[PDB]
């Protein structure tokens, strides 16, 4: 039995962890330092917070034409991109300004309901096909066709940070780790008892999975886990109405983090019956559980049901 040294700081509103077995302690000191630097980065590079963060330095713009952009940028846009095209425009990362319209961003609240006319003309305003990513030898670039198009990387970014964090454990001799963003997570390789890291999905008990040498997200809607009194404030992007059904968590396990930050959102609000038909298309990982009333109900897919201890 090893000891497991556990650093924690603040990123992007949230918070992250990394778990580190049989790591001296001169090391997990220089290595927080290391760790929150790069996040610190990754936050600058994607806050929607940060007046002067790149991507907000993009939103403000109103060029159409290809705005330089870093390769982590790029990258997690196309990925989210396609996750979107791929959940039938469910996974929306231009969907902020009808979110915005609801009062139902984080740092916002009292706004009228807004009316369907004005919903259906915010709409003008948001969609996947507005975005282009560039690539090239040295550079790449965003471009929109819409100067007023806004991009919001908030549901995505957790899963890339982890990721990130990640690269950077390797970078630093690190093989095995535990590492967090938020709720994105990767886990490589045994703790400090010489057994996987513990991951544990909630199940209202904990059901626990190994995702060695993977990551892992989750996605839900709590307005109404609570109780249905009230509105979802997760909004469908297609309607530009808060999300009906009675889905309240996904939870996505992927080769990457960032993988399961797009899918699990995505699922969300694709609902039961649509996201079961995504997620036996493409495969995925997948735990859902959903609200009845009072009842809950739990769904695995046969991919995630391999990760079951
Ligand atoms: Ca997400
Ligand atoms: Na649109």
């Amino acid at each position: 039995a090893t000891e497991v040294t556990v650093l924690e700081g603040k990123t992007m509103g949230t918070f992250w962890r990394a778990s580190i077995p049989g790591i001296d302690a001169k090391r997990s000191a220089e290595l927080k330092e290391k760790i929150q630097t790069q996040l610190d980065a990754d936050d600058q590079l994607l806050s929607t917070y940060k007046k002067d963060s790149a991507l907000m330095r993009f939103n403000d713009s109103q060029s159409l034409s290809p705005w330089p952009v870093s390769e982590a940028m790029a990258d997690i846009v196309t990925t989210s991109l396609r996750i979107g095209a791929k959940t039938d425009g469910a996974m929306d990362i231009t969907v902020g300004p009808l979110v915005n319209l609801w009062g139902f961003g984080p740092e916002q609240q009292p706004v009228q309901i807004p009316s369907q006319e004005q919903i259906d003309a915010m709409k003008a305003k948001t969609g996947l096909q507005h975005l282009t990513v560039i690539n090239q030898s040295h550079q790449q670039y965003l471009q929109k066709d819409l100067p007023d198009l806004y991009v919001d990387l908030s549901t995505v970014g957790e899963g890339y940070a982890a990721d990130h964090l990640a690269r950077l454990m390797e970078q630093e001799g690190i093989s095995r780790y535990l590492v967090s963003v938020g709720g994105a997570l990767n886990s490589r390789g045994m703790n400090g008892e010489g057994l996987p890291w513990r991951v544990a999905i909630q199940k209202p008990v904990q059901a626990v999975v190994d995702i060695n040498g993977h990551g892992i997200s989750t996605s839900g809607s709590y307005r109404n886990y609570y109780e249905g009194k009230r509105l979802s404030h997760v909004i469908d992007p297609q309607t530009g109405r808060p999300i009906e059904h009675n889905l309240v968590s996904v939870t996505v396990i992927a080769p990457t983090a960032l993988e399961a930050d797009a899918w699990d959102t995505g699922l969300m609000v694709l609902g039961p019956e649509k996201a079961k038909e995504v997620v036996r298309r493409e495969g995925l990982a997948v735990y859902m559980i959903t609200k009845e009333g009072d009842s809950f109900k739990t769904w695995m897919s046969p991919q995630f049901k391999s990760f079951l201890v």
